[PDB]
């Protein structure tokens, strides 16, 4: 995440870190004791899920690890256009909850008006390096019209744009699958955007979570 700062230690209990081959690959969101929601492009064999993490370079009393027993990629995910970039990961065992490990509810109403939101993750920072401490930044939802104007013919109904016209705070490589949180509910998942990262001109594009309430419910229940 670029142009943000370190998160408060107790502000992201729903954040998951997804690892493969010993390195962080993506973020994710705990939405139920047995399920982590993330981006479909984060699919890899042998994913490892870590909950309760804050600083990747420090063993933390709150961290918990879990293997994935099943990965459900949206049936219509398209890896070129990024359409329907969403995937559910079933954990081997339900997560043990605490102040540092908690699920985040989903925003079910696509018309919700809480436009001030925040993003978080261990993805690339402004200096081009990957941080040990998870980063946080507040950004604002952008109207679909402006989204379409920035990426003509590339934005689908399954995508939501968000950015910061002041400093260009934005998600980046490694933040993929992480949460776009608005009004204490999950509004989106980090999907794609400008490269190099920065949202002043081109906003970040997030999977429009409100569109998947039915699919997620059916998959989990
Ligand atoms: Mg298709």
């Amino acid at each position: 995440l670029v142009h943000g700062g370190p998160c408060d230690k107790t502000s992201h209990p729903y954040q998951a870190a997804l690892y493969t081959s010993g390195h962080l690959l993506c973020g994710g969101v705990l939405i139920h004791p047995l399920w982590v929601l993330t981006a479909a492009h984060c699919k890899k064999p042998n994913l490892q899920v870590f909950l309760g993490k804050h600083n990747l370079r420090q063993r933390e009393s709150s961290q918990e690890q879990s293997s994935v027993v099943r990965a459900v990629i949206h049936p219509d995910y398209d890896a070129a256009s990024h359409d329907q970039d969403i995937m559910l990961l079933r954990l081997a065992r339900p997560a043990k909850l605490s102040e540092l490990i908690q699920p985040l509810p989903l925003e079910r109403d696509c018309s919700a008006n809480t436009t001030s939101c925040h993003i978080l993750g261990w993805g690339k920072t402004a200096d081009g390096d990957f941080p040990d401490t998870i980063q946080c930044a507040y950004i604002h939802l952008v109207s679909r019209e402006e989204c379409e104007h920035a990426y003509p013919g590339q934005i689908t109904q399954n995508m939501l744009c968000a950015g910061d016209e002041k400093y260009g705070k934005d998600s980046c490589q490694g933040d993929s699958g992480g949460p776009l949180v608005c009004g204490d509910h999950l509004r989106g998942l980090v999907s794609w955007g400008n490269i190099p990262c920065g949202s002043k001109e081109k906003p970040g594009v997030y999977t429009n979570v409100c569109r998947y309430t039915n699919w997620i419910q059916k998959t989990i229940q």
